[PDB]
C-alpha cells in the first residue's frame, strides 16, 4: 500500500479539538505545525478490516477533482489517521439545523449542479458512492461543495444456465443509477431539512419506499416547474430509464447555472449564527 | 478434520488414477496405504495467499455439512505449495458424465429419485444457512446403492449507506435468499431429462439477457412426461423470489412425495457400469 507507515502523527499535525462526536467515530480538526493548514482527522480503531481500509484511501487517492474533498496524508501509528482538507463550512446537514430553515431553490441548484459535476467524474471513473445525503457534502469559505464518504461505501460466481432471475440482476454499465436516486431524495431532504418518511423507523421504510409511488416536494406552489421535472425525471424506479449524471446536466435546471453566489450567502449566514450568545 | 500442514500426502495415500482434467484442476483418484478405503484427492495449486484462504474456509464448510446426501471429507493437506482435498470416491461418478456414457437422458422414475434425494440435500443445508449457487448434473455424483451425493467443485458459501437516501433496486438487491438453489434445481431436472440444459444453443454472454427477458422455461416434448412432472417444475421456475416454495415445501409434492424406492437409481448406475466395458 502507498500508506506512509514510519511516521507517528505527532511531528506533523497537533489535535485542537473536536469537529463532532458521532455514529462515524471522533474526527479532530488540527493544524499542521510547519504550515499551519488547518485540516480535519479522521482516527480509527480497526486486522483484514485495516485491509479493508487500505482500498478506501487508494479510492479517495485517485478521486482529484474540485469538488471532492482534498486527501493530505494517512498515517498509521500507536495502533490509522486520515487528514482532509478542513471545509469551514462544514456539513450541510449541520447547517441547516443551526439556521433552523431548509434551503433556498438558487442555493439547491448550486449544489445540485456542483454535485452532478462530481458524480460525472466518478461515474467516469467507474466509481459509485451509495451514500448520497446533506450530511456527506461540506462547504468551503469560497461557496464550493466538497463531497464526502464518512464510512466504507463506495465500491469498485455460478454457471449460467443454472441461475435465477435475481441472480442475473444484482449480479451484473447500468449499475450507476443508484446515485441518481440518490441525489433526487437530498435534493427534496435541502428543501424540506428531512428526507422523505422520516417519520418511520430504518427497517419499515425499505418496505415503504418500494411500494410507493416517487415522493414529491409537499409544497408544490413554491419551488419551480422546473425543479419539480428535475425531481420527477430523476425520481425513476426502473434503473434502465433512469438518466446518467450527463444527460441531467443539460437540464435548464442546473444548465445555465454560472456563480456560487447564492451559497457563499449561506456560509457567511450560517457562519454568523455560531456567534450568536 | 483441519488441514495438515506438515504432514506430505504421498505417506497416507497412493495414486491409482486420473479421474477428470477440468476446469477446477486435476482430480486423481487415491487409496490409502493403510486401509486401502479409496478416495478422491482434488490437487489445486493455489495462485496467492488469499487463494488458499478462500479455499480453506470452504473445505471447513463441508466439514460440519454431515448428511448422507452429501460428498464426505476424509483429509486436506497443504505441503509443496499443493492444496489436498480428499473426498469419498463415488463409482457411479457425476450424472451428466453418465448421461454422456449411456448417450441418453435419464427416466422419470430416475428423476424423481434423484429429485427427492436433492430435495432433501437442499433443505438440510438452508436449515444451516447454507446457499449453494451451483446446482447442476455434473456436481451430482453417484454410489454403487443407487444414491445421490451433492458437490462443488466450484465454490458456495455459509451465512453500507441509509436506507432513506435508498432505491428501489438496492431494496431488493439488499432471509429469503435461499430460493436461488430451488431454481438451479428446477433447470437441473429438465437437463436431466433432456441432456442438455435450456438455452444451450445460444453463447454464453447471451444466456444472462434470455433468462431475464423471457419467461421461465418449460419442456420440450410433454408427451413422455405426467403433468405431476409439468406442474412441479412450472411451480419451482417463479421468478419472484417471496413466492418461491421452499425446499420442505417441494418435499411435500406428489412427484416426490411417494416415492419409497432407489431402484430406479440402482438400475442406471449398474447399466452405466456395464457400458464402460465395451468399447
Ligand atoms: C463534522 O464537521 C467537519 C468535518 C470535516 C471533515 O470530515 C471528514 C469528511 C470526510 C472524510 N472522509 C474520508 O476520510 C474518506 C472519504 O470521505 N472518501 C471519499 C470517498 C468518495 C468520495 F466521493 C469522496 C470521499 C473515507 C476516505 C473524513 C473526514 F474527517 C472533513 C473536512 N473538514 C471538516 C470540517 C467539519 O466541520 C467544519 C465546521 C465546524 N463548525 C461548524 C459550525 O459549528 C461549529 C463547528
Ligand atoms: C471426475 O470423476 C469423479 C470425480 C469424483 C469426485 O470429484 C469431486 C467432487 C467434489 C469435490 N468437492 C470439493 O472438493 C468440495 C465440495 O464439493 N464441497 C461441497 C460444499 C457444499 C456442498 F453442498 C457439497 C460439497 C469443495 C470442497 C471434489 C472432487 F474431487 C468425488 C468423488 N468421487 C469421484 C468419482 C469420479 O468418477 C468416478 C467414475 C469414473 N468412471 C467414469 C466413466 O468411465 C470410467 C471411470
Amino acid at each position: 500500500e502507498h500508506v506512509r507507515r514510519d511516521l507517528d502523527p505527532n511531528e506533523v499535525w497537533e489535535i485542537v479539538g473536536e469537529l463532532g462526536d458521532g455514529a462515524f467515530g471522533k474526527v479532530y480538526k488540527a493544524k499542521n505545525k510547519e504550515t499551519g493548514a488547518l485540516a480535519a482527522a479522521k482516527v480509527i480503531e480497526t486486522e483484514e478490516e485495516l485491509e479493508d481500509y487500505i482500498v478506501e484511501i487508494e479510492i479517495l487517492a485517485t478521486c482529484d477533482h474540485p469538488y471532492i474533498v482534498k486527501l493530505l496524508g494517512a498515517y498509521y501509528h500507536d495502533g490509522l489517521w486520515i487528514m482532509i482538507e478542513f471545509c469551514p463550512g462544514g456539513a450541510v446537514d449541520a447547517i441547516m439545523l443551526e439556521l433552523d430553515r431548509g434551503l433556498t431553490e438558487p442555493q439547491i441548484q448550486v449544489v445540485c449542479r456542483q454535485m452532478l459535476e462530481a458524480l460525472n467524474f466518478l461515474h467516469s471513473k467507474r466509481i459509485i458512492h451509495r451514500d448520497l445525503k446533506a450530511g456527506n457534502v461540506l462547504m468551503t469559505l469560497e461557496g464550493d461543495i466538497r463531497l464526502a464518504d464518512f464510512g466504507v461505501s463506495a465500491k469498485n460466481i455460478g454457471t449460467p444456465y443454472w441461475m435465477a432471475p435475481e441472480v442475473v440482476m444484482c449480479e451484473t454499465p447500468y449499475d450507476y443509477k443508484a446515485d441518481i436516486w440518490s441525489l433526487g431524495i437530498t435534493l427534496i431532504e435541502m428543501a424540506q431539512i428531512e428526507p422523505p418518511h422520516h417519520e418511520l423507523n430504518p427497517m419499515r421504510v425499505l418496505l415503504k419506499i418500494a411500494k410507493s409511488d416517487p415522493p414529491t416536494l409537499l409544497t408544490p406552489s413554491k419551488w419551480s416547474v422546473e425543479f419539480r421535472d428535475f425531481l420527477a425525471i430523476a425520481l425513476d424506479k426502473n434503473p434502465e430509464t433512469r438518466p446518467s449524471a450527463a444527460q441531467l446536466l443539460e437540464h435548464p435546471f442546473v444548465s445555465s447555472i454560472t456563480s456560487n453566489k447564492a451559497l457563499r450567502e449561506l456560509v457567511a449566514e450560517a457562519k454568523a449564527e455560531v456567534m450568536e450568545e
